[PDB]
């Protein structure tokens, strides 16, 4: 067989997969996926048959219910979604090599005939609010709009939910929470505001930062009430005290928060549509939102009539061509991002009259795994890891600004560095076990052996850790002025992770006000149009603090949904 359908039709009728009339049920292929499961079992049940020691195509860190058709097409060869960041040894029947070639919004102007036909038809749906993007901002808006009594459709262009938010590790910033208080942490929303303003070089819109800091506690409360565990409170660079909230034991905040939002959306019966890309915001003769043209992968173009459209589409950090035009120093870098994070929602915003701001400010995350090509959380350093160069020396305050950390690492022999840590750090942050499982954290019972394994000067490395640990006990880093020194590296075995900078976060995007209303270049509100999350600019200025994006998407997502529902 050349394809999966051909294989099945040897022994099966068409209607073993299809509805009676043969038409595709919807863009999520709900009915068709239900048929896969009726014969093969759920994803969890399939996973029992495809275990490898350290990975499993059918049991991943992805939240929600991942549809079979995300990777298995019927009538043509298909790609393994996991191939967009990893290179596991897979043998998926009817596989083809991972390639993402999604048309830009501009290229889709060539579908004029089909688009005109769609717009000439009745709206497929008439609702109050359409939310575009199933990341943290979009789920938060969809849920909060629904709880405010609005009828919502939530669309996602990808086959899977969650965007970049499902990848978040280090935490969700907030002050002054019950969770902090339970851990003996003293904080304030004012201190958070002041850290954030300082972190963004005072470029941030102060009114947006005040929403961020002042709503942050309520957003942790809101997530917790919906079932989230945010009780572990870690340290990340640029924060005056521990405020990065995440699940017990230091697990990843992202997959967890997105799973909770997913469960809560399903419980409220929110209409969520996969493989459904927002193309064009529709405006009436007076310039207010009247709906949105969408493109379903399977069902084609159609439009939804709505009073309000919330753009919650994330950043463009995966789009290196667009990144390099704005910041040439990032050209050719690998990204930490999901394959769809290319900025098409910004194109949709601009076409609707929205102005962009702060686009030139793009964050490189200092520590991508050289070996794995994936982000290594700053929480590894926050919890006590150091950085060494190949010479076996520290060379930077590990929790300095991300731009300076990145610059420092690129300045070292080989343009990479090593995270160095022990079992006490490892046990303090369960996320570290994920790096060990990936195979990117080689270990030894001494630093001489470890250095020899990795090409790091082993005597210098030994002496560097002895010297650092002395600095920890005395409570001051007279070498690089690291302001937080939580742990000596002296329990059990030692680990090295080779790391290098990658493109991570785009601080610019659509201008919003404190109501998440999108504004034009004249600073006039576009009535019915909203923006929330990494798609927006102004919140983070010139540099975002770690933990501040998950805070932003929940706060601004929730607020947009409430505002859009009241607008109505
Ligand atoms: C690996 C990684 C780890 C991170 N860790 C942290 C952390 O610990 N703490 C922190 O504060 N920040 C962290 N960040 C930053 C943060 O998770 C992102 O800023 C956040 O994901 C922004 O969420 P969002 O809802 O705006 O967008 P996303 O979560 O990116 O979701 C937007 C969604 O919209 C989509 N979409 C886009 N265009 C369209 C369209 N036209 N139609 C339909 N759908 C569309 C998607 O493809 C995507 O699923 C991390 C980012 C990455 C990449
Ligand atoms: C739904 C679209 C669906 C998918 C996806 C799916 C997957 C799948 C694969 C990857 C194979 C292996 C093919 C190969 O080895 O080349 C496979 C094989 C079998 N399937 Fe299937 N399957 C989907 C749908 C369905 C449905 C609706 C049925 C039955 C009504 C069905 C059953 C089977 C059977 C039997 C096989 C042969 C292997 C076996 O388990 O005995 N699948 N499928
Ligand atoms: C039986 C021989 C059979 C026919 C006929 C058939 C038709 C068909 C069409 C025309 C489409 C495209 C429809 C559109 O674009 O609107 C389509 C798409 C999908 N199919 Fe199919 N199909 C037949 C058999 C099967 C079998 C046995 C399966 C499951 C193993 C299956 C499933 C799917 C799925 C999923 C799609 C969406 C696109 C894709 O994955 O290729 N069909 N089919
Ligand atoms: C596709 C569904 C997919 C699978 C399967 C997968 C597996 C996987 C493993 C086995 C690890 C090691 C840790 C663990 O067992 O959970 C791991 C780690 C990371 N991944 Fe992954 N992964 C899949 C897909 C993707 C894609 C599409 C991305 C990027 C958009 C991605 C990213 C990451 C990152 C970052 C890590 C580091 C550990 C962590 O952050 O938890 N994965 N993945
Ligand atoms: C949906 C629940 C789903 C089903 C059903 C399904 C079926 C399936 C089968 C039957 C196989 C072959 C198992 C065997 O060894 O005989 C198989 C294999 C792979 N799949 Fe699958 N699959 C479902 C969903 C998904 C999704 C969502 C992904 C990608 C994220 C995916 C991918 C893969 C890969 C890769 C393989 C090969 C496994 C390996 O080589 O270890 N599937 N699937
Ligand atoms: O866990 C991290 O490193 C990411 C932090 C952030 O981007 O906010
Ligand atoms: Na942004």
């Amino acid at each position: 067989a050349d394809n999966l359908a051909e294989f099945h039709v040897q022994n099966q009728e068409c209607d073993s997969c299809h509805t009676p009339d043969g038409e595709l049920s919807n863009d999520s292929l709900t009915y068709e996926n239900t048929q896969c499961v009726s014969c093969h079992g759920t994803l969890a049940e399939v996973a029992e048959t495809t275990k490898h020691e350290h990975y499993n195509a059918h049991a991943s860190h992805f939240p929600g219910e991942v549809a079979c058709t995300s990777c298995h097409s019927a009538h043509e060869k298909s790609m393994v979604y996991c191939d967009s960041c990893h290179s596991f040894d897979f043998n998926m029947p009817y596989a083809k090599k991972w390639l993402r070639d999604e048309p830009t919004i501009a290229e889709l102007a060539k579908d004029k005939s089909e688009r005109q036909a769609a717009l000439a038809s009745a709206p497929h749906d008439t609702v109050d609010v359409v939310v575009v993007g199933s990341g943290g901002a979009g789920f938060s808006a969809a849920i909060s709009a629904t709880d405010s009594g609005a009828k919502v459709i939530l669309i996602e262009k990808e086959p899977v939910i969650g965007g970049n938010a499902k990848l978040a590790a280090g935490g969700m910033n907030a002050a002054w929470t019950d969770q902090q208080k339970a851990k003996k942490i003293t904080d304030s929303p004012e201190l958070m505001f002041e850290d954030t303003m300082k972190g963004g070089q005072n470029i941030n819109d102060p009114a947006l930062v005040k929403v961020l800091s002042s709503h942050s506690k309520d957003s942790v409360d809101w997530m917790t009430a919906m079932g989230a565990d945010l009780t572990d409170v870690g340290m990340m660079g640029g924060a005056s005290v521990n405020r990065a909230h995440r699940p017990t034991g230091g697990a990843g905040v992202g997959a967890h928060v997105v799973q909770v939002l997913y469960d809560n959306a399903v419980k409220r019966n929110i209409d969520l549509r996969m493989n459904t890309r927002g193309i064009e915001v529709l405006k009436d003769d007076k310039g207010t939102v009247k709906g949105i043209l969408v493109k379903g992968m399977y069902k084609g173009y159609y439009w939804v009539k709505a009073d309000a459209v919330i753009l919650a589409t994330g950043g463009f950090a995966k789009n290196n061509e667009r990144v390099a035009k704005l910041d040439p120093s990032l050209k050719g870098f690998i990204s930490t991002n999901q394959p769809g994070a290319v900025g098409d929602g910004l194109d949709v915003a601009e076409n609707a009259g929205g102005a962009l701001k702060d686009m030139q400010y793009i964050q490189a995350h200092p520590t991508l795994s050289v070996k794995g090509g994936v982000m290594v959380t700053e929480a590894v350093k926050g919890n006590g890891a150091i950085l060494v160069n190949r010479e076996g020396k520290r060379f930077v305050n590990e929790i300095t600004t991300r731009d300076k950390a990145s610059a420092a690492i690129l300045a070292q022999t080989g343009k990479s560095a090593y995270l160095i840590f022990d079992d006490s750090v490892r046990k303090s942050l369960s996320k570290i076990d994920k790096y060990i499982g990936l195979g990117v954290a080689p270990t030894a019972d001494s630093l001489v052996k470890l250095g020899k394994m990795e090409g790091i000067d082993g005597k210098a490395l030994t002496e560097t850790v002895a010297r650092y640990n002395s600095l920890v006990s005395s409570g001051k880093d007279t070498d690089f002025e690291r302001p937080n020194l939580p742990r000596a590296l002296n329990e059990g075995n030692y680990y090295a992770i080779e790391v290098t900078p990658g493109v991570h976060h785009t601080m610019g995007g659509v201008m919003i006000d404190t109501k998440a209303e999108v504004m034009n270049a004249k600073k006039q509100v576009i009535p019915g149009l909203y923006g929330a999350g990494e798609v927006t600019g102004g919140v983070h200025g010139a540099n975002r603090l770690g933990g501040n994006a998950i805070s932003d998407i929940i706060t601004f997502g929730r607020l947009a949904g409430e505002e859009a529902a009241k607008y109505s």
